[PDB]
Order: structure tokens, then sequence, then C-alpha cells
């Protein structure tokens, strides 16, 4: 009655056709979307073969848009390298503060990282990490607080915004701290971030960690192409760890899960801090997502000091090299 | 072997705990995530009651990102309309052109929208469409060609992209046109197409369809809290029509599917041309997404020509009138 009447064709068949065999999908397929019976062949496999939503799927399905693509209308990067440093320094150890914060910034001259994040960071003896300016451009999270985090970066790198998001449900003044910029047309994000510490604050990490990567989801979503670099002293636990997003990597494991460098705070090697009982865990970790997908992955600061007897931090620094 | 080691704490009671009732799956998941026992009940209900998943869920789940971030951290429009109009004006008709184009800018003229998609737009007797610069912005997609699309914006449209993908399926030169700009700090998407017409070039159609639906979506993720709008003459007959992106809408059917404002081209009602029997569908179609949850609906140019006795076109306009 309100229903759409269809256009008359004088010298077309007089009669609409009306089951059917696996072949007779297949052509049936291939006819309707002007496909071949190879690419038919592929949809129909993924489902019990029912043409109906076979077809539903070809046109509607955002798994099959480069098809869609390819139906409608039929890189750069080798040879760039680029380096991120992950470093929690326990500023909030007193001991030989001045005298450790000089051999980090000599750690980090070494190293000679592109970008370079920071936690526990305090105000007291930071001289030699403010020297770094002559390398690299410095953002501190919350300057004013009794420890926050940095983020360093090389000359070349242009920031357009740097943002910090104090999370609520923190007793330790943890933040999230966000850097927007590019190295030449490459657009580049990081996220450096300090999350709930000890065991106990699980409950508190674990919502932050999950916040954290639906970040990292929404600069993907609106950023195609974009390099992406999120991590810090995350404070995890290995069955702490939620899923990461789509496109999302972690360093260490895709450098090939080397034991040898997997754990970043280790008291067994590590004695500026002594318990009873050794204790390990890969606390510092790195993310990323875009247009490099291969990465090589080290530990630094390993070496003891030779004036005063101790490591630089409690932590091992964690250096990842990623490429094409 | 290779495994972390967990950091003692002496007071803590010395066994870690270990199946259960629903009541006791509400107080664990409420502990674990700190999260009240109301909250618990909407996720576990939603799952056969799988406390593990449902961890996984609140944590890793996309659909429960405002639930983190109300975990970790805790409109200008109303006022504010838009009226988009598209009219396939059927420039390949010679016949009465130039009157029939003179009623077109006036019948634009009193509707007055603010943005104006059109399709078979030709170089012959293009004048009086042409005068309507005055009060628009106009951009052609494929000048030069037998015939074209247009969209036609208001003064106060800032613009800063137009783009025309070709249709390499297409035997009848259709194309994706699109115009990127903004409306105040209102951030605008324009897509106007002509899809392939007549009944048996439904898979050349659906396929643009669907490509266009991809466009759509994929302008929609990277461009959070902007209005995107797409239509024109799609040709398409109701049974053809493939998912819809998420957040899109039909604006006729979202204006209350008006039986009275349906037919878009119907040759019981417009003798522009004439079968034995008369047909009639809604080949023009507008989708909308963004901040604008309300829209009116209309059919313009329906009054005859009084001159030479004729419609303006074989294609009623259609006319939408977005606001919150």
């Amino acid at each position: 009655e309100d229903s759409e009447v269809e256009i008359e064709i004088l010298d077309e068949p007089e009669q609409g056709k009306l089951s059917m065999s696996d072949e007779q999908k297949l052509h049936e397929f291939a006819i309707i979307t002007a496909t071949d019976e190879a690419f038919a062949q592929s949809i129909l496999q993924d489902v019990d073969w029912d043409l109906k939503k076979a077809l539903d799927v070809f046109y509607g399905s955002e798994a099959f848009a480069e098809a869609r693509s390819a139906a409608v209308m039929g890189e750069d990067l080798k040879g760039f390298e680029v380096s991120v440093m992950s470093w929690n320094i326990d500023g909030l150890d007193g001991r030989s503060l001045l005298t450790r914060m000089k051999a980090v910034a000599h750690i980090v001259k070494n190293v000679n990282p592109d970008i370079l994040f920071l936690q526990e960071v305090v105000d007291r003896d930071l001289a030699p990490i403010d020297k770094l300016q002559s390398l690299y451009k410095i953002y501190y999270s919350n300057k004013g607080c009794q420890y926050y985090t940095a983020i360093l970066v090389s000359k070349m790198f242009d920031v357009e915004k740097h943002d910090v998001i104090h999370f609520q449900n923190s007793g330790m003044y943890r933040t999230l701290q966000i850097l927007e910029g590019s190295i030449g047309g490459l657009k580049v994000f990081l996220l450096n971030t300090h999350l709930e510490s000890t065991r106990e604050h699980r409950p508190q990490r674990c919502a932050q960690f999950g916040f954290c990567m639906d970040k990292v989801r929404e600069i993907i979503a609106q950023n195609p192409g974009a390099l992406v670099f999120f991590g810090g002293d995350l404070n995890l636990r290995d069955e702490e760890v939620s899923r990461v997003p789509d496109g999302v990597k972690d360093a260490w494991e895709a450098a090939g899960s080397d034991n040898k460098t997997k754990f970043t705070w280790d008291t067994f090697k590590n004695d500026n801090k002594q318990g009873f009982h050794g204790a390990k865990m890969r606390f510092d970790r790195l993310y990323w997502s875009g247009p490099l997908d291969k990465v090589k992955f080290t530990l630094e600061g390993r070496q003891r000091i030779r004036s005063c007897l101790c490591f630089p931090s409690d932590h091992w620094a964690i250096n990842a090299t990623f490429f094409a």
C-alpha cells in the first residue's frame, strides 16, 4: 500500500526467481556482488554457508572494508629508527641523591635516547637532570609536588600539547602525562605514568591501567598513522594485565621476551633496597602502536656507581628502539 | 624459574585464599574492583555469573570505558538548528531546462537551506544556479563532465577541504563529493553522491553505498563531536540498504517515517516522466551523525511550474532540519 513500486523493464524475464547447493551459492554470491567465485569462497566458509548473511557481511561488516574499497576503487619509514627510554629514578631515596642523579644524566647521555620517560623526580638535587635541557626539551608533570614524572624529548621533536591528568582514585599523586607532537611529518603521542604502588593497591592500579588503555585507544582512533608510546613504572604483576587494544604491543614481548631483560626491579641483583627475601618484577613496561613493527629491547643503568657503591636507582632503565 | 617473585609483607595473612555462590561473587567482585555490589550486579548478569570474565570485562571491555573513567576520575547546541536540502534536478532532461532551473533557484531561495546537495547538474543553462553564489559558496564535483553533483553552503560555512572520489566501478561518472568545514566552533562534514542508477546496477550501487558508509565511519572515528551529513540520489531500493554504522540515522526515519513524505521519485504524481505503469521509490535519502538528535523532514519542489506545466524535476527535493 505504501510499499515502493519497481520500474517495469519491457524486455526483462517476467518472473523473479526463488533453496540451493554450495556451488549454486558460490555462483549466486558472485553474480550478485559482481565479484569472483574464489572471493565468494572466502566469506561463505566463515558462516554455515548462509548466502543471506554472507551478503550482509560483504556490504555491511567492518572487516571487509578493504574488499569494498577494492570493488569500488580497485613505506617512507625504512631507515627510520626511534629509541624510547623509561626510568623510575627513585628520587624519594635521599641516600646519595646528588651523585645518583649525576649518574642518571651520564647514563642518559651515553644511551642517547630520542625520548625519555622519568618517574619519581623530585626538586631536591635536580640540577644534573635540568642540565639535560641542552639536549632535551623537558616537561614535568606536576612540579610543586613531593614527587612527579617527566618527559624529555630530542630538540627535533615539535611539541603541540602537554596535558596532565590527575588520577582521582590515587592516594599517591599519580597522573597520566600526555605529550602530543611530531618528528618530521610523523605525528607522535607520548603517555608517561607511575601507576599506584604496592600489591595491595591492585584495584587502583588496575583501574588506572584500563583507563590509560582507553586513552591510547582514543588517540589511535583519532590519529591513523600516528606513533603512540605508553608506559613508565606501571607496577604491574603479570596477572593484572588486562586486554590491550588492537594494534598495541608490549615492547619487551615483541623483542622476543628475553629472560635476560625481563625484570626491571630486582632486589636479588639490585641492593639499593634489601628484604629478608629477594623479590623481582617487570614493573616498568612500554607499549606502542603505529607504522613501526620491529623493536630491540635492552636494560640500562645496571652498573654500580663507584664513588658511593650503589646503583643509580632501585630500578633498571628500559630502553626500546623501534624501526621498520 | 623466570617467574616474578612477590614482595613479602610481614603482617599479612600467610595464605592466599581459594568456588562460591552468587552473593559471594557480588562481594568478591566488589572488593577486587573497589566498586559497589549494585554495579557488580550489572555486569555479572550479562554473563553466566563468571567472575573471571566479569573482571576482564570491567577492565578490558570497550563497553565499560565510562565505568572506568568514573572509577578513576569520578549542550551549547540547544537553540541551534541546521537545514539540509538534497535535489536531483534532472539536468539531463533538455525540455524546459532554463525555466526549470529558474524554478529550482526560486525554490531554493524560499526554502533557504543552510546546506544544499544537488545531483545531475549540467553546464547548459546553469546561469540561474550560478546566481545563487550571492547566497552560497558553490562546489562542483566534476565540471567538464556530461553531468555532475554540487554542494552549496551558506556564507557562514568555513570550508577547509573539497575532495572528489571517482567510483571506478561506475559507468556513469558517479563520484563521492566530500566537503569538510565548520559552522562556528562546530566541525561539519558533507558527503554528496549520485549512486549508480537502475535496478540492474544493484551490484555497483550496493558496493558504492557500503564504501560510502566506510568513509562516514572513518570520519566519525577521527572527528568525535562533528556533524556528518551523507546522502543524495542513492537510487536505493529498501532491501538494498546494508548495515549503517553506529550513531548514524536516516533523516526520514528519525522524523517518524511519514508516509506523506516517503517517496521522492513518484511517476504516479510526477509526470515529467511517463511509463505505462506508475512507479515510486525513496531514491533520495539523508543520513547524519553528530550532536543533534532531532529532525524535521519535508518534501519540496512539488508545485507544477505555471509557464510550462511541468515540475522542476522528476524528483522531489528532500529538506531536513536538524536540531537539539
